[PDB]
RNA sequence: GGAC
């Protein structure tokens, strides 16, 4: 039914906020700090679980990190876990001053909301498989700031492998460098979101800021 | 080049 597809896409749009908030100079300053994050990881200055490496995507966990995918035995809903307290490195002060301060000042999230800053560094062709950020781990909303290039955030995609094949998205949301994305409601809880390899044509980094639940399970 |  045209009525059915229009309703779900309407539901997904309802949970999406997106606006330009960082200028080119401000991205350049933050992107430089992101490059230093990569350098410190390759110098071994970070705790073991702070750095999660994959062929075309690295995750740098600060404040709070999580286990996902192949790191889970008997993967299923509710099987994700936080690392033990103090395991991952602290949120860097430049993340507090440059990124979170602007979000708090521009009323994107309340002050003291963020306790987890995760940086996803995508190499050209990189992706992340369709998923819902664990409801048992993270409070809503989910805030992310994009850097180094423009891309798209797709919703409701189905992944096939060998080779990687992605079905037609329910919604493709262009995310540009310096743009802030806020997910809530249906867009965050009742539909998966992903980024496709065809959307990453250059190196792209995104800083994801969240609040972990009080009852969030740890390892 | 793999979070459902
Ligand atoms: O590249 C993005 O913005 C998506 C990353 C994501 O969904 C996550 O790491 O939870
Ligand atoms: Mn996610």
């Amino acid at each position: 039914q045209q009525l059915q597809k229009e309703e779900e896409a309407r539901k997904v749009k309802s949970g999406i906020r997106q606006m330009r908030l960082f200028s080119q100079d401000e991205c350049a300053k933050i992107e430089a700090r992101i490059d230093e994050v990569v350098s410190r990881a390759e110098k071994g200055l970070y705790n073991e679980h702070t750095v999660d490496r994959a062929p075309l995507r690295n995750k740098y966990f600060f404040g709070e990190g999580y286990t996902y995918g192949a790191q889970l035995q008997k993967r299923g809903p509710g099987q994700e876990r936080l690392y033990p307290p103090g395991d991952v490195d602290e949120i860097p002060e430049w993340v507090h001053q440059l990124v979170i301060q602007k979000l708090v000042e521009h009323r994107v999230i309340p002050e003291g909301f963020v306790n987890s800053a995760v940086i996803n560094d995508y190499q050209p062709g990189g992706c992340i498989v369709s998923h819902v950020d664990p409801i048992h781990i993270f409070e809503r909303p989910i805030v992310s700031v994009s850097f180094f290039s423009d891309s798209a955030l797709c919703f409701g995609c189905k992944f096939q492998f060998k080779p990687i094949r992605v079905s037609e998205p329910v919604l493709s949301l262009p995310v540009r460098r310096g743009s802030v994305t806020v997910l809530s409601g249906y867009a965050a809880d009742e539909i998966t979101h992903c980024i496709r390899p065809q959307d990453i044509k250059e190196r792209r980094a995104v800083i994801i800021l969240r609040k972990t639940r009080l009852d969030a399970p740890r390892l």
